[PDB]
């Protein structure tokens, strides 16, 4: 099953990429990247967490507004544009060798109103 999460946002409003993981084994790091999830960490990194808070954000338009320490690492791109459409990668570094939780998103931001 080679498949990704489809996400749809409308220009001018914030679009969210839902990404979560269980902390049943304790807190952990996460990176966000533009482009598909590859092998080792994220490519075109947008975000990095230390486990409790964001420690790296490529731009202020990228924010994790959920309870990060609870397991909610969802990415929120403020004021989306057609420009944001593309693949996104959410990687959760879980225990084990070459074993990260990888989720690729396919985002589409279209205008909410196309004229008359």
């Amino acid at each position: 099953m080679d498949s990704y999460v489809e996400v749809k946002g409308v220009v001018g409003h914030p679009v969210t990429l839902p990404c979560t993981y269980s902390t049943y084994r304790g807190i952990t790091t996460t990176c966000w990247g533009r482009g598909q999830c590859p092998s080792s960490a994220c490519q075109n990194t947008l975000i990095w967490t230390n486990g409790h808070r964001v420690t790296y954000q490529k731009s202020s338009r990228y924010n994790l507004k959920g309870h990060i320490s609870e397991g909610d690492v969802s990415l929120t791109i403020e004021n989306s544009v057609e420009s944001d459409s593309g693949l996104y990668c959410c990687r959760v570094e879980i225990p084990g060798w070459f074993n990260d939780q990888k989720v690729t998103f396919s985002l589409q931001v279209k205008p909410e109103l196309v004229p008359r």
